[PDB]
């Protein structure tokens, strides 16, 4: 009964197309991801898998699956569209976004985090292109997964926020993974500019090192008895201030950032640790009680800036 149309191209993968669309019924904006059956399937796997995901988790601050359309020949996930991604927004505003939106944003991801994490849910795949804001501020997680985007088009970006205990043979694959890269977003917001963008598993682990310093048996205990490290020889840094690299920072969102980027997953602030950082004091005591599934603009003291 409700039907669609395409308006244009949002992403492209291998199996499945993203379009931006419209619904006929309620002219709401939409995303349409539509899923090629060109096998004898069904459904593919994936898209049963990514359905069943969506449907279980309720929050305000994960994308919303809408609908789902089957014909013969394809199958369509149909999700509420939000206006921009982050990289987009910090675009609009010449890299240089409002600190106070800035709080809201990050406070919202680590919202939708704190829920997926609760849920077993990691997320593994952060990156600006994943968090997608729209008209009143709201801050929804997604997994693109493939889909390449339709300047900073196209920018491979692959380990940027992968977390240099990982990248060194780390089997804790825990929620704590995301939490590094929640760092990283936020210095991303801070300054408009990614923190550590590597090429390379031995460069992202080098950018890191130059920003953080060099481990040691204090700062990383049985950092030398790593074989892979050992290889890797790189030479002693001393840590730089984060704060000095991004002024809009305060002390305490400078001392939230130094919590998220931690070597070891083990030691970072967890997502419902850093929700009550005094950081976030600002935003008050009734956002930390609201339900899952509502809007922190629900709460009127909670509105978004006016952007530059
Ligand atoms: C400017 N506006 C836009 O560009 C724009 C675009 C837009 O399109 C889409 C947004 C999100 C999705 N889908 C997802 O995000 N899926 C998802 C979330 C998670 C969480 C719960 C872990 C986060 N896991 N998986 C998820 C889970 C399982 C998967 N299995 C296989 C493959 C992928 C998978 C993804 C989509 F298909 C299309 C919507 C609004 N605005």
């Amino acid at each position: 009964m409700e039907t669609y149309i395409k308006l244009d191209k949002l992403g492209e993968g291998t199996y499945a197309t993203v379009y931006k669309g419209k619904s006929k019924l309620t002219d709401n904006l939409v995303a349409l991801k539509e899923i090629r059956l060109e096998h004898e399937e069904g459904a593919p796997c994936t898209a049963i898998r990514e359905v069943s995901l969506l449907k279980d988790l309720k929050h305000a601050n994960i994308v919303t699956l809408h609908d789902i359309i089957h014909t013969e020949k394809s199958l369509t996930l149909v999700f509420e569209y939000l206006d921009k991604d982050l990289k987009q927004y910090l675009d609009d505003c010449g890299n240089i976004i409002n600190m106070h939106n800035v709080k809201l944003f990050l406070f919202q991801l680590l919202r939708g985090l704190a829920y997926c994490h609760r849920q077993k849910v990691l997320h593994r795949d952060l990156k600006p292109q994943n968090l997608l804001i729209n008209e009143r501020g709201e801050l929804k997680l997604a997994d693109f997964g493939l889909a390449r985007a339709k300047t900073y088009d196209n920018e491979v970006v692959t380990l940027w926020y992968r977390p240099p205990d990982i990248l060194l043979g780390s089997t804790d694959y825990s929620t704590q993974i995301d939490m590094w890269g929640v760092g990283c977003i936020f210095y991303e917001m801070a300054t408009g500019r990614p923190l550590f963008p590597g090429s390379t598993v031995e460069e992202q682990l080098h950018f890191i090192f130059r920003i953080l310093g060099t481990p040691t048996e204090e700062t990383w205990p049985g950092i030398l008895s790593n074989e892979e490290f050992k290889t890797y020889n790189y030479p002693k840094y001393r840590a730089e201030a984060l704060l000095s690299h991004a002024p809009r920072l305060d002390s305490d969102g400078a001392d939230l950032l130094t919590k998220l980027l931690q070597f070891e997953g083990r030691n970072r602030i967890s997502a419902e640790d850093a929700m009550k950082h005094p950081f976030f004091l600002s935003l008050g005591e009734r956002i930390h009680k609201l339900p899952d599934t509502t809007s922190i603009f629900a709460l009127k003291e909670i509105q978004l800036q006016k952007e530059a």
